[PDB]
């Protein structure tokens, strides 16, 4: 029987210096690192695409 | 003894459709038209320049 060693899952920083594993949880809990003030979206498409 | 024609001051629009003659006062009372969410400022210079 061969030994399967374990590599612990690393944690990724988030807002306030906190660390979590899943982005989908670290973002929901604390939020992203740096702050932008907003996204001015530009859309290049048809009218139906814009809708 | 010559006629001097008067030209009425033109109004510059501002936020919420309000028009004022002075750009500064119109900005203060009403504000600009489009709402950019912020200014991600970029600085290119020395340390004292950034300070």
């Amino acid at each position: 029987m061969k030994e399967l060693i374990y590599i612990e899952e690393p944690s990724i920083l988030f807002a306030h210096g906190q660390k979590c594993t899943d982005p989908r949880d670290g973002l929901a809990l604390f939020g992203p690192l740096n702050q932008i003030y907003g996204i001015k979206s530009g859309v290049v498409g048809t009218q139906k695409g814009l809708q």
